[PDB]
């Protein structure tokens, strides 16, 4: 029977049952990849990789989910230099030219809307790994994904959003999904020149979620489940050096904020990190972004197999 | 069973009618089982390896899929200059006597031309010219040909328009080279004047038993051909004139009003990529067949690798 | 039984026995490679390859190996602009992330020290594919199995290094393991600028082996088994390239070098070559060159079996 989606591109696809049943697959997936027997699930089958922008977590686990399951994979894995691109090819002439060699398309662009695009103009499954600055749904599925697996729930969760909250599609698209669930409370934790957007906000309150803006980290993470960084690059502050120096240091996850965490919580990153989480964090068995990571290749694994062979 | 004639495919000159025909009735064995939901296992055990120092999308994915869809292996090397040990200064032979000592067939598109030459000499394994700088685009050749075939249904009897940058473009050329193997060809020949078809096609044309006229008038050709090929203007063909370049640019386009004027059951054709010389509406029309081209191109390189490695 | 060793970062690691133990793993490869049955030894492995500098041999060996094999591969063939390194992701953080999707890891860095950090990191085997112009484990390897394969010995000979000893890991390297053998005698030769640096001789010394530099190159190869040929290093050069062009042209292997060696002598070059040795060399049946780079084949698959299967 056919997957309901006929690809994966935007968060807003999902629905509450879809996250449930799909998540199924992504366990059963775990006991495929942790096998010592070669799936052979998609064996005959071709995914194509479109790359324009670097990737590593999301190109590596497609392309592992792929092999995973008995199927193959064509890379291009700098599109804009290394493919047609690079002589002013069109996407849509790509999309067109590459569905011939292959079954299913993964891409990502450099340029928001270009996955739907790509998906109107193909006649096979494509999957969204990034569109630009835009969605990214295959993070937010993981995400989710990532919570129920470490807390063992997602309806009555809190959960803090830490970092470029205004520009951040992980947090916004987390923020998205997690609305589908009952008795949620998101903490939006930032400077205020990178507060969330009000869209967010007023889709959270028409949707039964509580939230609360805070700067104050420390306060925070005591009463979460999951803390969930993101870095704020210094260009975001502008000219604002007073501000830039105000949030120095009080949007980190370090050593101290761990010793105000129940022993239950996690510290979730989408990845790639650099000094917002500190490194002595790592030790701790709360840190969990690199387990987020795998859990990556478990929801890949399904949504390939979903789009490929159906239920 | 019999082994192929050829030890590698280099150049148009290569082929005659009869290995063409051949061909094209392999390529549509393939077609067979690139359908199927069986994967293919006849080259199981061997790999290809790629050597792309240009970019490509169309050939070298065309040829990584067609190895994978026959159940075979590759290792690909997508920007040689730049990640093989080339970057440190090697020379073409000693990377074709090294990448063979992994792999059992060599895919190569060189900026050089003489590059696939050279390497076919080095190599005691079979090379495929998937390109070769100002030079041969052979596979290129082929399934244009086969897809002239596919869609008109005949190569004997036809009538070809080649439009564009004549005088160096590349796949025009070895197209008009082929269709020379068949009788009762014409071909038109559609360019801006300063790039015409060059006199040693034409000589080889009429010597061959090709009529064929040269027209300033794409309308009127393109009304009585069952092929129209159209070609990208391409800026470095013009040196250091960019007017020279942007005069020929807008000349000859393939557009609503061109498609109009077409016969029913006729075809475009473009080797791609494009930019704007066949337009976003043509797309929409039965007849715009550029794509399947490009995927033919799967079917073709499907069968010179199985030929190539395993034989008729 | 399991393999001894969990990584293969650097030459100190292999003694005399491990050594022909190896080599007569690579013997078994050989077979395997030559034969027309495609093997399944590695089925439903994975090797996730890190290539941070330009490679030919050692990347598509290792990637044949693994598929000659039956396994799979994941490449990220340019890792320092085409993965999340660009973005200023650290090793650390790479290394974690791509052992949740690969069971094997080859890595060539443009730092010194890279694959040791990367095996204390990762849960699972590395091997140094290079690691700036420190060490190269794998050629030391395949060039020791060489000499074996043409001198038939080990034991008492002489080998010349010639060309970029600084700077080359393939000589560092090799030096490590041929002091695992009794008798030994290595000139050096090379420019005074690039001389053979005092950690390795500071070895040599230490494990009794005889070594000797010399700036007479016809008549140091007069006298050896082996001429060991070598690249000058530019990518580590940095902007000293008045000191890169002061050390090439120097010492070359030419016609008249050949013509004052040995009748059983052989000349090695790890590749590429440019213009130190010359072309009319290679019609020479002492040239072994092409036949050491097919030996790394051999090697690497011994490697890749034994490091996730056993002996
Ligand atoms: O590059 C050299 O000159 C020697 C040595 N060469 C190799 O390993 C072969 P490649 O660079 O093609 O993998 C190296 O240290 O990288």
């Amino acid at each position: 029977h056919m997957f309901e989606l006929s690809d994966v591109i935007e968060g807003k696809q999902f629905d509450r049952e879809m996250l449930s049943a799909i998540f199924d697959v992504a366990r059963e997936m775990e006991k495929i990849e942790k096998s010592s027997s070669q799936s052979e699930i998609l064996k005959g089958y071709l995914m194509a990789t479109l790359f324009y922008e670097p990737s590593t977590r999301t190109r590596l686990s497609f392309e592992s989910a792929m092999k995973r399951l008995g199927g193959e994979v064509l890379t291009t894995e700098n599109a804009r230099e290394f493919s047609s691109a690079a002589k002013g090819e069109t996407l849509e002439d790509t999309i067109r030219t590459v569905e011939g060699y292959s079954d299913i398309i993964v891409m990502r662009h450099f340029e928001s809307g270009a996955a739907r695009k790509a998906a109107a103009t193909a006649n096979i499954p494509v999957i969204n790994a990034g569109d630009g600055p835009g969605e990214h749904p295959t993070q937010a599925l993981l995400d989710v994904y990532t919570i129920q697996s470490e807390i063992g729930k997602l309806d009555g969760i809190s959960v803090a959003l830490v970092g470029d909250l205004a520009n951040g599609r992980t947090v916004r698209s987390l923020a998205y999904l997690l609305a589908k669930f009952k008795d949620v409370k998101i903490y939006f934790v930032s400077p205020e020149i990178v507060k969330m957007k009000d869209d967010i906000k007023d889709y959270l309150t028409s949707s039964g979620v509580e939230w609360e803006e805070s700067s104050d980290l420390m306060e925070v993470a005591s009463k979460c489940d999951v803390v969930y960084q993101t870095r704020i690059q210094r260009e975001r502050f502008g000219e604002r050096l007073d501000l830039y120096e105000a949030a120095r240091g009080k949007f980190i996850v370090d050593k101290d904020l761990l010793g105000v965490m129940q022993k239950k919580a996690i510290i979730m990153h989408p990845l790639p990190r650099l000094d917002e989480i500190t490194a002595d964090v790592d030790a701790d068995p709360r840190a969990a972004y690199f387990r987020q990571a795998k859990n990556g290749l478990f929801i890949r694994m399904a949504l390939l197999k979903l789009l490929l062979v159906g239920w």
